[PDB]
């Protein structure tokens, strides 16, 4: 090294913040397949739903989400990200769409849980910061 300046200068990152990454709300379902569409299959984004209040909009990039996938009709990414709605009552959150899932309460609960268990995503979901 040239000089050794006293280590004062450094901050210690640990960075498992990673609500910013995914949380959203002030997008819209055309602006959240738009990252989408740059986003690998798993990859989601937590927004505000427009459509019930108190409820957030997820939005999952899914690998393929047909019964067949040979019959295609459907404009080809946007039909690949699917968009389900996080509904929380005065039990907690869920995932509008699954009727086998429970109330977790806050959404890092449910995204914590993503690889433990995707109950309503029909792929694992996965953290932009974490896989």
């Amino acid at each position: 090294m040239h000089h050794h300046h006293h280590h004062s200068s450094g901050l210690v990152p640990r960075g498992s913040d990673t609500s910013k990454f995914w949380y959203k709300p002030h997008l819209s379902r055309d602006q959240a397949i738009a990252l989408l569409k740059d986003k690998d299959p798993g990859a989601f984004l937590i927004r505000d739903s427009h459509s019930f209040q108190g409820a957030y909009g997820l939005a999952l990039k899914v690998a393929t989400p047909p019964p067949s996938a040979q019959p295609w009709k459907g404009d080809p990414v946007e039909q690949l990200v699917r968009h389900f709605l996080i509904e929380t009552g005065p039990k907690g959150v869920k995932i509008k769409g699954c009727p086998s899932e429970p109330y977790f309460g806050s959404l890092s609960a449910l995204v914590s849980q993503h690889s433990i268990s995707p109950i309503s995503l029909p792929c694992c979901l996965r953290i932009p910061s974490k896989d």
